[PDB]
């Protein structure tokens, strides 16, 4: 019996920042977030008077518009002051006070598309060669080989960009939460990468503005407004953007498969919140790299025990198994990594419940397949509205039909 997935309106985006829909303004950098952000802004000349093109149905849309216009205005002030300050504390306007706070859903196709996008390779590297690991001593020879092979396959992976993006914004927000407790601080969303030719690049995805943050404990919430560039027209999948007000803010000139084209640039705005403990996990997202490697190392040490010989080279160079189901060893590494990253990006008690209880039903059907309710209500009580959980339930059902 397949799990019954819930009927209802399509599920909507709930990550802390854009994933496949993000857009970067970038520079080849010659280290202070706000200076880097302003230089990134200055690379774009297609800005225009912003307007709402997908309203937030439950929020105050004029306040989101006023908030983006305030960002541009206060950045314009910074540009007129002789020095550029290290940080920028927003005026406590009424639109920002409002925005900072002072049901069954069915599976939609977008979340699978997000996951496919996370597995892809980008044209830039997002981690250094020795990024993975915490070891006090030098690693032994086999451990080194395995980490180098693995890193070669995931260093350019889109899921790794999400890791580093996530690490940056969580560190910046958490640091601001105790260094500027009473300020509506403007926090640029930045990542850094290296192009195939070795050039260092600094990327701006947008900004967040934090609310008051007297975080007395791990579960105290700090609210924030995120404002994120995108080329995704929200009118194509409106259900995805239930939680957002979306602005059109510019026009960008692009190289494409039909030469130069001009496409509108959007700004995805929502209010959100996070806690000390979730920001600490966000700072730890590089462990996804380490957890994924360790799942690969289990597979290598299984083939190795059987062959009475270390199988690291034969595993990563694909030289007994007669193929790779996902098509390449590279795709297996990036698939494992994307699962770990999405578990972190989309963490929830629904995911936790689903993971524990679906594994129980897994082993039971495995033992029935090899040798021939209640647990179902436990799993299916986690199938409410979360895109990541619903997708994983959809995947589990394929593992059942097969
Ligand atoms: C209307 C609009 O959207 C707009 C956008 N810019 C670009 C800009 C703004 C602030 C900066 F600190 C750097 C660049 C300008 C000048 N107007």
């Amino acid at each position: 019996r397949p799990l019954r997935l819930p009927d209802g309106p399509p599920c909507s985006q709930r990550s802390k920042f854009l994933l496949m829909d993000a857009l970067k303004l970038s520079i080849e950098d010659p280290g202070i977030p706000l200076y880097d952000a302003i230089k990134c802004m200055r690379t774009f000349f297609g800005w225009k008077e912003p307007n709402v093109v997908k309203p937030h149905e439950k929020g105050i849309n004029p306040n989101y518009l006023l908030s983006w216009k305030q960002v541009l205005a206060e950045l314009q002030d910074i540009e007129n002051e002789e020095k550029i300050p290290r940080t920028k504390n927003m005026k406590k306007t009424s639109q920002l006070k409002w925005a900072l706070g002072e049901e069954l859903r069915s599976l939609a196709s977008w979340i699978q598309n997000e996951f496919n996008k996370a597995c892809e390779l980008t044209d830039s590297s997002w981690i250094e060669l020795d990024e993975i690991g915490e070891d006090a001593a030098p690693i032994e020879h086999i451990a080194s080989m395995r980490r180098n092979y693995f890193t070669a396959e995931v260093s350019h992976c889109r899921a790794t960009e999400y890791i580093m993006k996530g690490v940056y914004i969580n560190t910046a927000l958490l640091n601001a939460s105790c260094a500027a407790m009473d300020d509506f601080q403007l926090i640029p969303m930045i990542s850094k990468c290296r192009t195939k030719e070795g050039r260092r690049k600094t990327n701006l995805y947008g900004f967040i503005i934090k609310g008051r943050s007297h975080l007395r404990n791990d579960t105290d919430v700090v609210n924030f407004v995120s404002m994120e560039f995108s080329l995704t027209d929200p009118r194509l999948e409106p259900h995805k953007w239930e939680k957002y007000c979306v602005l059109e803010v510019g026009d960008m000139l692009l190289r494409s498969a039909i030469g130069h084209v001009s496409r509108p640039m959007f700004l995805y705005v929502r209010t959100n919140g996070t806690s000390k403990i979730k920001m600490k996990w966000g700072m730890e997202m590089r462990r996804c790299l380490l957890q994924s490697l360790q799942q690969i190392e289990s597979m290598i040490e299984a083939e190795s025990s059987v062959k009475e010989k270390d199988m690291t080279k034969e595993f990563f160079e694909n030289k007994s198994p007669k193929g790779v189901e996902e098509g390449s060893i590279g795709k297996v590494c990036r698939t494992l990594l994307a699962k770990s990253v999405f578990n972190s990006l989309y963490a929830s008690p629904q995911l936790e419940g689903f993971s524990a209880e679906s594994r129980k039903l897994l082993l039971i059907v495995q033992a029935l397949r090899d040798n021939l309710g209640g647990l179902y209500e436990a799993i299916e009580e986690c199938l409410i509205n979360d895109p990541w959980v619903l997708l994983n339930a959809s995947w589990f059902n394929s593992f059942l039909t097969h």
